[PDB]
């Protein structure tokens, strides 16, 4: 009882994040991949749970590292329970996720767990490095980073599923395109949506001072102006300053450029699904997510 | 190569390696090896894993405790920033797990998970009580310390036990030692980190817990802890009060009692001159 | 102009007189006079005395509560500063005692002292619970409200009874109305956003109001409310989450039913004292919020 | 059992200030003035209690209005229990003091309590007015206010004692001289004393931004400079700015002027005491208090 | 060459995107109807004026802690206070370099004189505000005539150095200076309808004594509200809305409008006494449209 | 009328800085160079005042741009009178100094004044740009910037003197060596100690000074210094750590040797112009900072 109550007190920040939207995409994603994997439901429930645990845990930590205010329209967990509480709680879930990952009875599972998490930390580390050392990455550099940030859990889930699946053709190429698709879509939405209130508040990325795909464009597209770089350094919440930044980004074509990149990423993804036999479920998701641009 | 990433991510950890402390961990490892006698090949990995996880947790704890100094050095997030150190410290955790996967023992990762979760339970209660303003009892407090310290204490000795025919119980001594360390650390943080950094943290340390429960007609300590202030005089006031209600003598008396329990447990396990000397060296503070 | 100092010290108080509220106080005094039938010379003194202390206490309360708006107006310390408002509000307390010394009744200062100490006890517990992070129970809260509100209510009605032949006990109703008023205030400060205070200013104060108290004890598996209250945050998004939780746990319905029950109980008490058409109407008007 | 527990919890901030030194000086004052008033111990004890209670409550409120950090070497009560709690507690003691005055069985006590209290608040208001409205007063204006701030509590004690005394000789002139002597000595010490935290912290008056006797001199003595006014507006805790201000005050002779004013106040007190029959106890007190500016 | 000038002139380039050059241009045209300045000199004078004028607004925004100018973020809100300080002072001396191309022995003399006048005006405005000393109406106007007269006199004065028109225009320049500032003061507080220039009642957040506020302060000396609100330098929308309600209720806005209406009339008469200026008359009529509502 | 009260109000921050030590070195510097230029005392006196005004004015502005707390042991002027007043006051003195330069009666004086001031603003801008855009410069880039920051006022003084001197030999190389000597010596003291600024105020400013610059490039495997500079922290313990790091990577030793080299080069340059015992003594006295004994 004391143990179960003491645990309960510690998992509260995680319980809060469970109320946020997102499981739908995670659930649909797993189903889409199983059209190829045909993996036992018994193991999947574990892998599904493990993925949800590690994913939400990373988002709890990410909100702290990004000084974000809103997530999926909800206050971020550390806005309520406090940063020291959420840090320990999220880290508790990491090793709770290993405990569940220790039940797949596959000797190669723990290896994939460790590898995928270290890969995830590499990406987040680089994003935090560039932002907090005021060094804008190049378009190529940014893309490389997300492939480790997104690729960490994408490969963790898909990989653990493949451990008990007879499908064995390489799925890393498609996962990378999707990882790009999600983050760049995330970047486009965080700055192009006004009061849609889909996930975060108005241009929360500018207040974080982070380098997202649109801002990265304007920085290199227009090396004759240092406006964006200076505005990001301010890490300000001033709406007028943020509104100016967005107008400039449109004027330099950063938003139009991002849309075409997102539009291009969708096309490549379609081919990758088709080259693996086709995935009516996975193909459908992309079309739904593609409603954001144009 | 792209190996500049590892350097970038491990810089905050590399910074903390410059701090004193490895001597105590090494001497502790050697002292327990007089009984465990683990093959050096495995032992080498065990020490590395222990040092990584210990330092990695200490990076995170300083963030959770809003601490300013550690063993006389600035905290890592005071230099590299909280976001970077968080990612780096979590990075080292899982690098440490990778290293445990080189011990080639089916029960190694099992001990790893259990001990690590045990540490998080201890930290959680320490954080929960402090951030929900509910001072624990001595029993509740000591019970928490037994998991916080026991997390890393049992990890090392446990991993050492994984490759040793010495199967005698060291947990009583491990629990006595973990208690000894924290209560000792609590005592030092207030009787000697910057001036009373624990008071600025607002944490319930062993000395403060005594006065809170000892003289319940005053809520002074509780309120001072809630302010989480950096005022030297306010901090100076608290320690004088703690001293006047005997909170420090009580901590010393508990420490002196803890010292005896360790000595008796050491002799009851055959004796460990290296260990006994180490404890004696640490026991000089409450003399 | 001789001691123009009075003007300097009374400026914050004059600022608060511009705020709505006197109507309820006037109508309340009128309703009770239907039973007490107080001499106009004495009643007028009591009315001023009541207004002074009531406004003075609200000035102090706004400071202790870090409030931003009162009845749609900036709080006085938002303009003249916290030190000035403290001194002036304490000045008005003791100006009121001077005025009570004109009621001639030897027991007036005694009534004044007791009623004021009771009000300070109520505010103290409200402050104690909030600033020592210990949520009270419903009974504990209600006991406190009966001391906070009972302080000025009993002083007014009490002073009137000193010069009245109606010697029947009115304290049960005074307590019922006091709870009614505070619990009604608690409901609105969180159920609306406009009018009086700003959006959920009580959550930013971190104080335990009736709706929050319910949610805290109703669902002991969650510490959200406690933690949100500890943040003393001004984030609208966090506050919107808090009310949503309060609504989803039924704390708002519980407050309405508690208020509706208090309204009914009041009616029973009014009739038991002969009936008071004026007072019955006041209650009915104030009850329109629970819909 | 209950309610009395509430009184204890609500009176704690007051109990904390009782640990502070000072009761001795208040006690010696009561004894010294009673050499003339010869008040019955039955009444005197309450007058002493009423005086001590209201004074400490006023010092609690004063510390909040003055953003003070230390009083008599101890942290200010609101630095421990918080401003909202101390306010309610001090005002609670105010009316607790009134309850005590209702035990003198003299009907003119309630009048005196009211009058002296209103007088004190007038002084406090003006001091706060000048400071928070950035309007330095004249020397005459400052002294006029001090006679109301000190006289409020001074007149309460001596006056209440005189209600039960056959003396009936006019003592207000002496109380006024003592009132000035006390404040000007406080003003001088808060700025001239070493970094020695005997009462308040280093030049806490400059951080308060208040117009104390020394600063008042420099402002009018040298009207070609706005240094002092500008430093007081900053309300800084910068040691270097504060040390510079004291350097300026010394160079314009403000500290010497304050000493000479205090030396005169002491001399006048001797003459005033002599004119009322003499008071060896009071003479000893002033001589002891005068050792600081000598 | 390594013209690092671009890096240093970036904050200045940022402010050129703001509206305003049109009004400065129309003023030049209106006054050239009398002065008839040679085109070669006039073009430079226009450039010198635009440089020094924008440079002063860069410095002023820092001194006034403003948030918006002409609907745009203030330059130091992006590039930072240290950069804009150095950049605006750089442009001052770039303007001096330019004024030396008029080849007039008195141009630098007039330049120095006019800039010192502007700093006297700016200093007094800053002095009263940061020493919490409200000026009297006459005192306020005297400062405005020095603040505005600084650039007004530099432009027209430099033009007159190359003009056969030698009639005194300073009386008209003073009227226009007052008209400009008081119009600005009124708009910053009465035009809550739009964020066309500054943000909502930024003058109250600056704590400056503007014409509307000055009236209420002296008109109602039994109240210290305005003074106290200005001392708070608060960004509270509710406190600001209260101040405007108070200002309107004591007639400070009506008083300001009547003063502006009078300044408009005086300007028309002064223009006619100088021969008439259809161009200038049109500008005043257009600028007078804000308070005629 | 006769309101020199405005002047007092506007010049109070400037008069405050005159109480600070510093005039002595400037006086000795003027004397050392007059041993070659031999300028009429009437012209010399004006040149000295112009230099004193412009130099002090820039330091008032510089302290604002550098968030400095102390100067020469005294609080910075804006810590007392406020940033807005000091900015306006300091810019006022610039234009007062221009007025004074108009009294040297040389047709090229204003030209030299303008040119030198633009150069100083070029240097300061580069210093601020690197700091507020978090991009450490190279040693060569830094040295080039210092030649414009110091060169502005060094060349203004010496340049103005040479306008009234028959000594027409080139002093810019020596002027540049001394400019570097002065800045790098200040950098050394701000971290290793000069009874000037507060403890490692340069770390709190986040500026790239010569010692820090070394550590940045000397050990490029570490981002410690850059990150510490970005924190813009006032923590004495963090500052003390940086100093330990700087010493352990040899940044202080490298700075000392660079200064010793500048000292020798200065002596060689001085001898090359005929010798200057006065100037040689100044360098020797200032060089005691980087000597063990
Ligand atoms: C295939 C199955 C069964 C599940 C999918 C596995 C999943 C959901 C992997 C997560 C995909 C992803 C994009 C992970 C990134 C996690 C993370 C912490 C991203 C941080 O991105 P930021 O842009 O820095 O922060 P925001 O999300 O607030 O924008
Ligand atoms: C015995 C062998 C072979 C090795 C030693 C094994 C280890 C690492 C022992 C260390 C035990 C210990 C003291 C663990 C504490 C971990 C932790 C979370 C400390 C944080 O404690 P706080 O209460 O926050 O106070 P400090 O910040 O001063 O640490
Ligand atoms: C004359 C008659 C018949 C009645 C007089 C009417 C009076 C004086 C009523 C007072 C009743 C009341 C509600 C008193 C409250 C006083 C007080 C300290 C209010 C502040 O408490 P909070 O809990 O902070 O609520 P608010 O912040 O909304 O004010
Ligand atoms: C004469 C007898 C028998 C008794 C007198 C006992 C008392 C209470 C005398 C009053 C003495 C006095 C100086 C009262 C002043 C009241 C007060 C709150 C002054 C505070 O003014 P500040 O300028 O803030 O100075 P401090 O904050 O340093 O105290
Ligand atoms: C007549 C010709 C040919 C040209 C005139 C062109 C110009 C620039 C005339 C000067 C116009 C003017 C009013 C200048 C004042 C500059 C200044 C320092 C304004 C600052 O006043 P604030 O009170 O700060 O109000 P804002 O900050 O909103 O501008
Ligand atoms: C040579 C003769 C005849 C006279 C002396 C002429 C002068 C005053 C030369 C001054 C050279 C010098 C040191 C110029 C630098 C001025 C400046 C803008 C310094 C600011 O740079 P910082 O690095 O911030 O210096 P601080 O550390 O003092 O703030
Ligand atoms: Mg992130
Ligand atoms: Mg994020
Ligand atoms: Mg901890
Ligand atoms: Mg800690
Ligand atoms: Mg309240
Ligand atoms: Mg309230
Ligand atoms: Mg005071
Ligand atoms: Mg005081
Ligand atoms: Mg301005
Ligand atoms: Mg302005
Ligand atoms: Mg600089
Ligand atoms: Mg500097």
């Amino acid at each position: 009882k004391t143990q179960e109550t003491v645990q309960r007190i510690l998992l509260e920040p995680y319980k809060y994040l469970l109320q946020l939207p997102g499981k739908q995409v995670r659930t649909k994603l797993s189903q889409a991949f199983n059209h190829w994997l045909k993996v036992p439901e018994d193991k999947l429930q574990i892998i599904i749970e493990v993925t949800e645990m590690l994913h939400n845990a990373s988002l709890l930590i990410d909100d702290i590292e990004d000084n974000s205010k809103l997530r999926r329209g909800f206050p971020v967990a550390h806005s309520i329970y406090g940063i020291p509480s959420v840090i320990n709680s999220a880290n508790y879930v990491y090793f709770l996720g290993l405990e569940k990952v220790l039940t797949l009875d596959h000797q190669d599972a723990v290896k994939l767990f460790t590898r995928q998490l270290l890969e995830l930390h590499q990406g987040q580390g680089l994003d935090i490095y560039w932002r907090d050392n005021y060094t804008c990455p190049t378009e190529e550099e940014y893309k490389a980073m997300v492939l480790q940030k997104t690729g960490g859990l994408f490969g963790l889930a898909v990989g653990l599923m493949q451990l008990f699946s007879d499908y064995k053709e390489d799925l890393k190429p498609l996962l990378n395109t999707l990882g790009l698709f999600f983050q760049i879509r995330d970047d486009y939405a965080n700055l192009h949506s006004k009061e849609y209130s889909e996930n975060k508040s108005f241009c929360e990325d500018l207040t974080e001072g982070k380098f997202s795909f649109p801002t990265i464009h304007a920085i290199w597209s227009r090396p004759e102006s240092t406006q964006v770089q200076n505005i990001l350094c301010q890490r300000t919440e001033n709406i007028d300053i943020k509104k100016y930044c967005v107008h400039y980004l449109e004027d330099v074509g950063s938003f139009e450029y991002t849309r075409n990149t997102l539009k291009e990423l969708e096309a490549k993804a379609y081919k990758q699904i088709d080259a693996r036999g086709g995935n009516p479920e996975l193909v459908a998701l992309v079309k739904h997510l593609s409603k954001m641009f144009k």
